[PDB]
């Protein structure tokens, strides 16, 4: 149990604890999972100044307003966000 | 500086660590992120019966081979072997 994987399984527990709302295990609805991200990264999207990175994420819950999202896109929405700062890091002179 | 958080900030660290390969930064080939994925989840993709699941992210790297991938890939694909074994908790008797 490295911490490398270790660190993908906290996401399995939160996706679990949220999933338990409308859905059913596996199952979790758009409407709930747009506050989730949120609500865990509320830093991130608040030390980010790209208006244009949080508008692709805002935007893409009407995308996929199906009423339900996925476990994979639940992980790669969630990054996105981190790496939307992280690049204050590396920046030219 | 939540866990949660901060689980998202190891893969930040160990994408980097591997972006100094052949790209720069926030650059890194196919090549040497196909062996990254299962080096660091080697322990999964040998817990997983699944062997439909390995095959699509295996496939899936022939469908980027542009020779690059991307970081939101890299977030999406380690998660995707995960979550390709918890299944076994919940299932029908």
């Amino acid at each position: 149990g490295s911490e490398l994987e270790t660190a993908m399984e906290t996401l399995i527990n939160v996706f679990h604890a949220h999933s338990g709302k409308e859905g059913d295990k596996y199952k979790l609805s758009k409407k709930e999972l747009k506050e989730l991200l949120q609500t865990e990264l509320s830093g991130f999207l608040d030390a980010q100044k790209d208006v244009d990175a949080v508008d692709k994420v805002m935007k893409e819950l009407d995308e996929n307003g199906d009423g339900e999202v996925d476990f994979q896109e639940y992980v790669v929405l969630v990054a996105a966000l981190t790496v939307a700062c992280n690049n204050f890091f590396w920046e030219n002179s």
